């Protein structure tokens, strides 16, 4: 189309992903890339006729959930300050009663510290937290091969994520 | 490669972009996509042999600059709270004495309010701010055609950005 060739959907939920893909198809979108740290969401994207995927190998998505948005933001702000100081790239969105934080470009030890801090902050502000991705390099290699077997034609990785993984491989 | 086909570089500076592309090429990367709200950075990415670009049509990159990181973070935190409340997707990184904020998925009026607030916060915390992108839909259509003329093969748009632009077109 006149504005570009590919639309990028950041998918945090399988049903929201399918709803978004459908809305874009009705608006005349022809190629939809799906980005998610959840391997099942990426597998579902392929099943629905997508073939461009953005994967998260060494990073993770932290999802804070709760009815008080100001509590979600206080928890998120602490994660943001720490993640940025460690040299992370962070993507944030509000999704209903959820605040989603994608974190890339930090080594395994730092990822572990940020995961622990997410748990601590969740308790402190009386909210819940779920973590997706941040598996080892071996699991990433396996899941990428599975996406390829299921018909992925183009797999993209954030360069900071890829650099950390290549250092972990060495 | 074993981890994927494409690496995504978020480029905020033309020299940093070229340095990153070179580091990845030396690590054995074969396809590098460049994402930036700066049309000249994307043109430079093509000149260096790239052909995959991620553009920002209706959104913008806000860059806070200053020697006190705690001042940069206070300004960024206010932008984050407001942007998220407006339904924005936000990407953040630290780059030397710079804090970069990519904002997508808000209409023109909201973008204008966030730009004004960035200026106000910069003054309040004794730091500087620069804005990139957030031009009208006509300028986006023109610059995408120019990228295509200069040899872009795949142009990607964030789905939230694209939805806002299609609403602006209508
Ligand atoms: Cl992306
Ligand atoms: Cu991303
Ligand atoms: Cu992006």
């Amino acid at each position: 189309g006149a504005m570009g060739d590919i639309l990028i959907v950041w998918a945090k939920d399988v049903d929201e992903m399918l709803k978004q893909v459908e809305i874009l198809r009705r608006l005349g979108a022809k190629q939809i890339a799906v980005e998610s740290s959840d391997w099942r969401i990426l597998q579902e994207a392929l099943k629905k006729g997508g073939d461009i995927l953005i994967v998260n190998g060494g990073g993770m998505t932290i999802t804070f959930r709760g009815d008080d948005l100001e509590a979600l933001l206080k928890a998120a702000i602490e994660m943001i300050k720490q993640a940025l100081k460690f040299g992370a790239t962070i993507t944030l969105s509000l999704d209903g009663n959820d605040l989603n934080i994608n974190i890339t470009g930090v080594p395994e030890q730092v990822r572990k510290e940020l995961a622990k801090e997410a748990e601590r902050l969740a308790k402190e502000f009386g909210i819940t937290v779920t973590r997706t991705g941040g598996g080892d390099v071996d699991e990433m290699l396996k899941q990428v091969e599975i996406l390829r077997r299921l018909g992925a034609k183009q797999i993209a990785v954030h360069s900071d994520d890829w650099r950390i993984l290549q250092e972990a491989l060495k």
